[PDB]
């Protein structure tokens, strides 16, 4: 029996392990495409997916006007990452409003003063900040530019927040593997990924300042720090974006990948079969998740989800 799914790259590290493991463990078959979070939300539109996949969470009225259900599959981080010469991974530290400042173009060069001020006993090239930001729709750059319009009111103001914005400059890159691969061909360059593929890359991301005053280094213990503040009980249809979350171990770009299904399906075989899968990862598919540096989804979550899929599908 098979299923079929798209959308969000942020996940797809995850969504392609619990595939593999849900085959072995029932002999049913998922398959998923990564085509960023707006491919994702536009396949489930036109119905040629079971199931779409987006990192940005819509509204209740978005839903409603779409027929369709929303619901987390599992938390991750958006982290800046760099290619500097001789930086190991956490090393580089970046407050929110200097990242901002990088990605508007304010800070331009690796040795402004407040790059420099930031990171004693690094050695940092005197070399242009190459941007490097998403061209696709993308989940990663919503949490990542949502993040922005928090920490910073030049961004709030010039850029905002989207799956897509207008950035003033740099080089765009296809879904996550496009930024990571960018990031790996351009030295002194700089871009946003989520955590899965700095690690499966073994690319330097950075630590960041959180909203508490603590550096942070991105992992899934302060990803789980963030998402504890996270009041999903009352949330509607689960819209509910954690990022700048509070408390001294939060990582302040967390995020959680939202899964999109029609309500009233033509296929309700199908519809089912999604919903076993789902209710897999939740129920059996932890440790996969954990292995990967996402954060799970803990138990009163996943109850809810449960009983949203009741009351909704």
């Amino acid at each position: 029996a098979e299923i079929s799914g798209a959308g969000a790259s942020f996940i797809y590290p995850l969504v392609s392990k619990w595939s593999a493991d849900y085959n072995a463990a029932t002999g049913n078959k998922v398959n998923y495409q990564s085509i960023g979070s707006g491919g994702g939300i536009a396949q489930i539109k036109a119905g040629t997916v079971d199931f779409g996949s987006t990192d940005k969470p819509l509204d209740s009225a978005e839903l409603q006007q779409a027929g369709l259900g929303q619901f987390p599959s599992a938390i991750g981080g958006v982290v800046p990452v760099v290619n500097l010469e001789g930086i190991a991974p956490g090393k580089l530290r970046l407050t929110g409003a200097l990242l901002g400042d990088i990605f508007l173009g304010k800070v331009t060069m690796w040795n402004d003063a407040a790059i420099v001020a930031a990171n004693p006993g690094v050695t940092l090239p005197a070399t242009k900040i190459n941007l490097v930001h998403r061209s696709d729709g993308s989940g990663t750059t919503f949490n990542f530019s949502n993040y922005l319009s928090k920490v910073s009111p030049e961004w709030k103001s010039k850029v905002g927040e989207g799956t897509s914005v207008q950035w003033p400059g740099g080089v765009g890159g296809k879904g996550n593997e496009g930024v990571a691969s960018y990031v790996q061909q351009i030295k002194g360059s700089i871009g946003y990924v989520e955590l899965a593929y700095a690690l499966q890359n073994k690319m330097p991301y950075t630590s960041l300042q959180n909203a508490a005053g603590q550096w942070i280094e991105p992992n899934a213990e302060s990803f789980a720090a963030a998402a504890a503040s996270a009041d999903w009980a009352n949330a509607r249809d689960f819209n509910l974006v954690i990022t700048n979350a509070p408390g001294e171990k939060a990582w302040p770009i967390t995020a959680t990948n939202f899964m999109l299904m029609h309500k009233q399906p033509k296929d309700a075989a199908r519809s089912k079969a999604t919903l076993d899968f789902f209710k897999w990862a939740l129920e059996n598919g932890q440790a996969q998740a954990s292995e990967l540096h996402y954060v799970p989804l803990p138990p009163e979550l996943v109850k809810q989800i449960e009983a949203y899929w009741g009351s909704e599908f």
